[PDB]
C-alpha cells in the first residue's frame, strides 16, 4: 500500500540530505500553490512535488541499473546524460517502493527532468515548480515565477529555450524529449 | 541513364532562375575546393554541389507529394517545416530525373539541408559548402570559412549551434537531425 506521509518525509531526508530534502519541501509547496491557481488537484501536486527527486542522490550507474532491471529500454542516447534519468528511477522507486499509483503523479514524477510532449496540468506544474521554488536564485528567476503565475506554457518555453541556448553554451548534449515538448508547445501556441 | 552536364545546367537554370542557379554554381565550386583539401573524390563533390538544390523552388505541398509519392514516409514533424524537405525531393529527382545513382552523392543532397548523425566527408562537404560558397555574406561568415578549412567537424558544430540559436531566437521549430547530428560530433569529438 502507500506509505503515509511521515514515512515518506523521513525516507526523503534519508536519502536527499538536509538541503535536497528542503528544496523538495519547496517544490511541493510551489506545487500546491500553482495547483490553486491552475485548479489542479492540489493533493496529487503535493505528492508529485513532493517525492520528485526521490532518486536523485543515486549514481547514474544505479540510476540506470534501476530503469533497466523494471523493464524499460534505454538507448544509448538516455545513457549518455545519465543525470537525465533520475525522474524515470523516481517514477519507478515511487511505484514499487512508496506504493504510489495514481498515473499523472507518476508521468509528473518522470518526466520533470525533460518535460515532453503533451504534457498534462501536473506534469507542467511540476516540472516548472523545480525551477521557480523560492530556494531557488538564478538570472531570470523572477519573469519566469510572473509567467508561471499567468502563463504556464509561456513559462514552460521560456524554460526550454534557456535550457537549450544553456547546453550550447557549456557544449553538451541535447535530450530530444525537451526539443519535441518545445516543438509541441510552439505548434499549440 | 545520367544526363550529360549540359543537360543538368540547363535543367538548373530553367527550374532554379538566375540568382539560385548561380548560388549552386558557387557551391559545386566550393564544394570542388574542399574536397582537394580533404581528398574527396573531386566529381562526386562538383556533381552534388551542382545538384544539391534542384528541388528548391518547388512549393512545399508538392516536395510532400514527390516524397510521399516515391514511398518515402514523412511525419507530422517533417510536414510541420516543408522548405526543409527540398533536399529530399532533390534526391528523388536527383536519382529519378537526372540519373543520379552514387548513393553518396544522394545522401549529400538529401542531408545538405538539416545534417544528420554519422555524416560521410561528401555530406558534410555539400553541407557547408551551402554556408561558404563565396557568393554568401553574414555575420561570421569567415569564421566559418576558416574553420571548414581546416576542422570540419568544428565548423559543421558552429553552423548547427548558430542554427539551433537562430531558430529559438524567432521561435521556430528544431528538426531532430539537426539535433541528432550535433549530438553525434559531439560524442565524437
Ligand atoms: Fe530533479
Ligand atoms: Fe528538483
Ligand atoms: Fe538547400
Ligand atoms: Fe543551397
Amino acid at each position: 500500500g502507500m506509505w503515509s506521509y511521515d514515512k515518506i518525509t523521513d525516507y526523503l531526508m534519508n536519502n536527499l540530505g538536509e538541503k535536497r530534502y528542503k528544496h523538495s519541501l519547496g517544490v511541493m509547496d510551489t506545487a500546491v500553490r500553482l495547483a490553486g491557481i491552475y485548479n489542479e488537484d492540489t493533493e496529487k501536486a503535493r505528492i508529485a512535488g513532493l517525492v520528485h527527486d526521490c532518486a536523485k542522490k543515486l549514481p547514474g550507474e544505479k540510476i540506470i541499473e534501476i530503469c533497466t532491471n523494471e523493464g524499460y529500454e534505454l538507448g544509448d542516447e538516455d545513457i549518455r546524460n545519465s543525470y537525465l534519468l533520475h525522474g524515470l528511477a523516481g517514477r519507478i522507486l515511487a511505484k514499487k517502493v512508496i506504493g504510489i499509483d495514481d498515473e499523472d503523479v507518476l508521468n509528473a514524477i518522470e518526466f520533470h527532468t525533460t518535460g515532453r510532449p503533451n504534457m498534462s496540468l501536473l506534469e507542467k506544474i511540476i516540472y516548472i515548480a523545480d525551477y521557480i521554488e523560492p530556494g531557488r536564485e538564478f538570472k531570470g528567476v523572477d519573469e519566469l515565477r510572473k509567467a508561471a503565475d499567468e502563463d504556464l506554457n509561456k513559462a514552460l518555453l521560456m524554460s526550454f529555450d534557456n535550457t537549450i541556448k544553456f547546453v550550447i553554451d557549456k557544449g553538451g548534449f541535447l535530450h530530444h524529449n525537451t526539443i519535441e515538448a518545445r516543438n509541441y508547445l510552439i505548434s499549440r501556441k
